[PDB]
């Protein structure tokens, strides 16, 4: 494995999405020890995208086997990392 087996990339990020929102998502299909919404460092603007981190790397393929995911009325789209 490239990346930690229970870290994963989320896209279409909503720009009214919380790191809170975020975690309380994913909270569904397992313990999300942390997460993150990546910013510019130049700008301080939002990348429109995030990482999440579960506790157990089971909860991954719970994520990937749910076709759709909506945040904040927006479709979402979370990767293995």
């Amino acid at each position: 494995n490239e990346e930690d087996a229970g870290k994963m990339f989320v896209g279409g990020l909503s720009w009214d999405t919380s790191k809170k929102d975020l975690k309380d998502y994913f909270t569904k299909f397992g313990e999300v020890v942390d997460c993150t919404i990546k910013m510019d460092p130049n700008t301080g603007r939002s990348r429109g995208f995030g990482f999440i981190l579960f506790k157990d790397a089971a909860s991954v393929e719970k994520v990937l086997d749910q076709k759709e995911h909506r945040l904040d009325g927006r479709v979402i789209d979370p990767k293995k990392a």
